[PDB]
């Protein structure tokens, strides 16, 4: 059975916390992917249940196992907790911290300020989400883990309302690479050396975080609007970068453009990104900036 190494320790399937199946109740579907369903569950501990299809390959099984190992080994407030697993019964379960706010992309789109609720969100809310995820990314960086797929679709929120905390909630790409196709690669989140050379470092995630920042401050738009993957690949390789999201303060856009420096050595590490995000939250002219209310 497969092993996983993180920090200075090596772990095994036998290390995962197995929860007896009889203690687990499924409540409702949470919007299931195209491979594996996700449910709200109870163990009365509230959890999210990620399932493995009983109709799957040998590699599917091992991928599912690896994901559990990866998430169970992290210990940070901005990475979702793994409650445990139920692997000895079928279909197999991974039990995660329940994040009632859902994924970040849907949240941003669903919670955009509107004529009905014109103050659903403010600039400081967006800066706090970005700070939360940057804090998770800094943890990964200082522990030498490369996520490879930092994007709003892979972040979750503890709740819809003001006290929300954002966390990285999916590690499927890092799992795939740890051991597929061109049209499935998230090229719109990738730096040139990543999609040209297949070189990944912590500065890979820095670039992707810049794109996440744009997703956040655009309130859930798809990156490079109207551009296809190949067009973006050629655009970015030639020095092209996204314009500021609508109403985006200059100090915030400046963080994005630094994350997108062509040379990875010219891009900030996450300690520096965090310092700059914090300076934005202190600037009244940033946080007093009104977000666009779409009619
Ligand atoms: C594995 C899954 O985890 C959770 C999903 C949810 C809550 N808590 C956890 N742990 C969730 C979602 N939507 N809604 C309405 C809820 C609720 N309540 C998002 N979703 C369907 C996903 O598949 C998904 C997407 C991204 C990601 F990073 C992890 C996940």
């Amino acid at each position: 059975n497969p092993n996983y190494c993180f920090a200075g320790k090596t772990s095994s399937i036998s290390d995962l916390k197995e929860v007896p199946r009889k203690n687990i109740t499924l409540i409702r579907g949470l919007g299931h992917g195209a491979f594996g369903e996700v449910y709200e569950g109870q163990v009365p501990l509230q959890v999210a249940v990620k399932t493995l299809p009983e109709v799957c390959s040998e590699q599917d099984e091992l991928d599912f196992l690896m994901e559990a190992l990866i998430i169970s080994k992290f210990n940070h407030q901005n990475i979702v907790r793994c409650i445990g697993v139920s692997l000895q019964s079928l279909p197999r379960f991974i039990l995660l911290e329940f994040m009632a706010g859902g994924d970040l992309k849907s949240f941003l789109r669903e919670t955009r300020p509107r004529p009905s609720q014109p103050s659903s969100l403010a600039m400081l809310d967006l800066l706090h989400v970005a700070r939360d995820i940057a804090c998770g990314c800094q943890y990964l960086e200082e522990n030498h883990f490369i996520h490879r797929d930092i994007a709003a679709r892979n972040c979750l929120l503890t709740c819809p309302g003001p006290g929300r905390v954002a966390k990285i909630g999916d590690f499927g790409m890092a799992r795939d690479i740890y051991r597929g196709g061109c049209a499935m690669l998230p090229v719109k989140w990738m730096p040139p050396e990543a999609f040209m050379e297949g070189i990944f470092t912590s500065k890979t995630d820095t670039w992707s975080f810049g794109v996440l920042l744009w997703e956040i401050f655009s309130l859930g738009y798809m990156p490079y609007p109207s551009k296809s993957n190949q067009e973006v690949l050629e655009f970015v390789t030639s020095g092209g970068r996204m314009d500021p999201p609508k109403n985006c303060p200059g100090p915030v856009y400046r963080i994005m453009t630094q994350c997108w420096q062509h040379q990875p050595e010219d891009r900030p590490n996450f300690a520096i990104i965090l310092e700059r995000i914090e300076y934005c939250t202190q600037d009244p002219d940033v946080i007093n900036t009104a977000l666009p209310i779409e009619y």
